């Protein structure tokens, strides 16, 4: 007389008991068959050491009461059902901190033969060992366990449901676009209470970086260079090297806004180095050509530093006397420069190594 | 007696089960998606957000009555009778009553602001075209279970605009729905609806912000040659250009959209200039300092010989060489200033066209 | 005696009855506003006072006044689009001769209709309403709800100026709550006013400076590049992304057209000096033109057409002077009208 | 303890106990663990607060004769909870939500809960970027009046002052005390209310803004005093203040873009590089229209005159002596606009190390 699906529900339902496990065998164990696919890496933070994803999670298992014949309820061989109704895996993450605002899917599928299945999209956001030096180039190796909250394995056991190599592979459905491209999903086993530890490896996209902080600090460090061939007894290179000291400080305030951060290999060579040496070679040019021009002759060069800069002008080979200690001093600081730029290449050189690529 | 329309709602159903006589037969969903606005399209995340009107409605076949029999539609409260699975395939991150008709017909409406996963292409900018979609799906649910269809003719939903508020930075042109069929297998073949809206951008405050001194600095910089000599007073002109240009690149730096893909055409064209600028001014400075106060190199003074030539008292030798290698420069600003107007030209026509 | 009086009442109350309110609210912080979405957030403390829990102390140990949940316990916005994350607090309080208050705070989510056009010298008036058929009424009379102003957080971008009431008719007797706010505009005197202010001024000193110099396209260049950096960043801090195009938004082009124009009438000019050979002279009508122009504002060809690029210039000039004052006029005039209203 | 549960829900929100005869009180302790961010054109301090409370029942009390062997976790909605509100908030913000409560058998249950405060505060930034902000947030009760639900400390005042490992330490602002102070509210309902003040002191980090506002502006001012080494004259100098000029505006548009927006007034450093950019707009004109002229004195009575009384405490003749003596006045107001900027900011510093 009744609808067969609703008269299926409710010769399912009404009697079903919320049992501790749905297993007539008691003591046996019941597997649940786990799946991971990541859609997204929405947003990393190294500082509240968090990683914010969306992953398409699913379930797989199996009733001993969800079960009938198909010969009644009119050949009838697939079902769907509230979710809440039914008894599913007490299953948690071993890391999560919060879940996002994920939409919320209220039916679990179930089949005729006593099979479950329960989908849902997931928007974890776990708490990680972020470790940022390398930047732009970093490697992320961010993982995620899933295990049983509160039973043991001896009464639910957790597994794949496709083969690990399969889970490694880059599944398609991810977007492979923006900063974090990923590298692979690598699922491990560990079996404390069953524990199961997914490995998501995430490589960052340098080239992200290239007009944000590699192009300006390529232009600025080449500028200075270009800058440091004009004379140094002039007015020319004190405002020179004031607006390009303006320069260096107008980055910096514009990328301590928009930079992951005490202390970065990229930035312990901007601004500890270049706007140090831009400030020494600044005073100094400002102190030659103030001396120079004043030309009160309050005071000759003195012996020691003759000396010591006559010694020093090997390394890198009485107002006339000045003009001279300031040229070798202001050569020594092109000399320091060139050190320096090289040491910056060389570093991205080799970071980009690491950065395996190519 | 609505009261008792409710109450006998009530009596029988149990939100469990599918509102469909014959479990063979699929639910059909009518759905229709009206785009209000676009809030902001994230180039470094991509991510469009966006707010949507959604409108579905689908047959409920055990939920038919006679109106004169309580007094003669209908809404009811949360927990509602039941509603399909239909979820937005690209969601990242983001009304409690539903109303029913007397002959057997629900109705459901929201107002969802999504977060939807979208491929920028930012090569263009700032007369960037984007092709956003939105595919919603039965999540769970398969064809024989769920299917959907668009309320209102591909006609009627492609240019339907009205709502959308154009204020803002990006513009709508199309919300152009078309069905398919994903199948995972021989059977369990899902119906998915795309809605491949389409936006612009609008790129006046670009083209006055961007555009506008950048081809200003390469045309005074061009200018740069002419009346100023070839030596003395064009090393403090390069200078104070060079200077306004440092800055000026790491606002555009902070301010021009990036992506993996890279970076848009046109910040290619800064680069190239900054390389031609102090490369000049670097030139400017050596044939100053040369000039006044070496061995001016014969294979060098041949090498710039034949470069004349194929082009179309030792200072004066040093003042040819200058002359001729701000002669080649010049060639080469002109030729970076026209490939500049040309691609300009380019992404504006395809821009409009679009 | 508590839980018996909780059970008395309980059992003797139900929540259908209303045969089959008075209203006190207080300001309390002015969350974001802006342009866009036309909406308004705030913070605001909202008490609510207006039988059958009527009961004797003297048969319930003398018990004055008992707190009871807010759970199925019948209780008395207009622009209303969301409340925020406001607390949820649960009790309710009750006296003994049925006297019952309800103390509640919200962050209201109300869509309002603001005005940019007097941008940063905006006063906008705003009003909250409050509404089953016809009564609702206030605590105290209009007057005195002017005065809880001076509770409110009034550092912020936003002033107070006054929150009046007023009723009328179940078309709830609709009440009106009209509250002015009036922004304060020293937030802009560094971030909007005086880049403004410099840049005029700097352009300004960037005329004296001979017209045919390299020195001055050099200047007029690099003033334009500060332009448009002042035009990209500030256009994050107004709402809109383009020129929000309030009245000061117009100065705000017309200095850069004048800047653009002027860098090109003097690359032309000294693109002419370069060219000593010989060049189209100046036209007799051109002469005439400006002669009749600088006579109503006061190497030869060459000369010609630099004396007529000077004119040009001067001519420029005056108009940026003119463009400035009109700046400055316009300013003093909304900061008038805004602190006068 | 499922046996006891069950019992002690049977048997039971309501006042605790017998409030005519006996009050009641809340025991509140407060630890501070980061500083998330501090909102200086908003004025709202936002704040990662861990939150304990304690307060005795009298219905949740047993012995553990009654159930084998003290402690007990239910459910926080079901049992009553004592209406602790902070009055400087604005917003919950987002963290975990906690679904149990703890009791202990002797009748004290025991609320742990920490919560992303976002609170309203009076920031004082004339002091930046050297700021020691003394912020304070309360506890109070409003339904509730002192006889209702009194108010007290988990631990002496002492401890909680002393009390800052928990605290991140990392970020822009420090922490330098969180010390409460107990006051009784008196108002018209009920002759007093119970609320417990929390002050927080909080304490930027100028080593960033240091290094990025002050190095370049005092480098700037230096450069400018020197530029008046070259001749007041001559075309020199005229290049070098353009290019000086040019790089302080679009210096000063990111600065201004930088610096805090409160109403009550700007920082104390913002009317410094007001006066630096008045004065090198004065230089540059003053040299420009120097050149000008050299390359007669018209209105010597208020040329002449002025000129000739400033030292006391044919264009080489008339003109070049006016352009010297006035490059003079304003080098000496550069002098003094550098020496009144150093000792401010020697001021503001010594402020805020003190604190
Ligand atoms: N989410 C698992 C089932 C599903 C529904 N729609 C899909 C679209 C693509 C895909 O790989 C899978 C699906
Ligand atoms: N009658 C309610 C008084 C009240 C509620 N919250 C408050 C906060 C502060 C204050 O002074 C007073 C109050």
């Amino acid at each position: 007389t009744q609808p067969a699906l609703l008269r299926l529900s409710d010769h399912l339902l009404a009697n079903y008991k919320k049992g501790v496990r749905p297993v007539r065998d008691w003591r046996k164990p019941t597997t649940v068959s786990i799946d991971v696919i990541m859609y997204a890496i929405l947003n990393v933070d190294e500082k509240n050491q968090v990683l914010t994803t969306y992953i398409w999670y699913r379930q797989y298992w199996t009733d001993e009461f969800l079960q009938w014949t198909p010969e009644d309820f009119d050949n009838v061989t697939k079902l769907s059902i509230p979710t809440d109704s039914i008894w599913v895996p007490d299953i948690l993450i071993n890391e999560f901190v919060d879940v996002g605002k994920s939409p919320n899917i209220p039916y679990v599928y179930v089949h005729h033969r006593g099979e479950v299945q329960n989908y849902k999209p997931l928007q974890l956001v776990t708490a990680c060992s972020l470790d940022i030096y390398n930047f732009p180039f970093d490697v992320q190796n961010c993982s995620l366990t899933f295990t049983s909250w509160l039973h043991t394995i001896q009464d639910i056991n957790i597994t794949l449901w496709r083969s690990p190599e399969e889970v490694r592979s880059d599944k398609s459905i991810f977007i492979n676009q923006g900063e974090w491209e990923l590298l692979e999903v690598f699922p491990q086993f560990k079996e404390f209470y069953a524990e199961m530890k997914f490995y998501v490896i995430i490589r960052r996209r340098p080239l992200f970086y290239a007009v944000s902080l590699l192009l300006p600090s390529i232009f600025l460090m080449v500028v200075d260079i270009v800058g440091f061939c004009l004379p140094p007894d002039s007015g020319e290179r004190v405002s020179f090297k004031i607006t390009l000291l303006l320069g260096y400080s107008v980055f910096l305030i514009i990328v301590s806004d928009t930079l992951p951060a005490i202390g970065t290999p990229l930035i312990g060579v901007y601004f500890v180095v270049c706007m140090a040496l831009l400030v020494i070679s600044l005073a100094e040019t400002i102190f030659i050509v103030r001396l120079v021009h004043k030309q009160d002759l309050q005071r000759p060069v003195p012996d020691w530093l003759r000396h010591l800069v006559l010694d020093r002008i090997a390394w890198i080979l009485v107002a006339r006397d000045w003009l001279r200690v300031g040229y070798v001093l202001d050569r020594l600081l092109f000399r320091i420069y060139l050190l320096a730029v090289l040491a910056y290449s060389i570093t991205l050189v080799t970071l980009w190594s690491i950065w395996h690529s190519s």
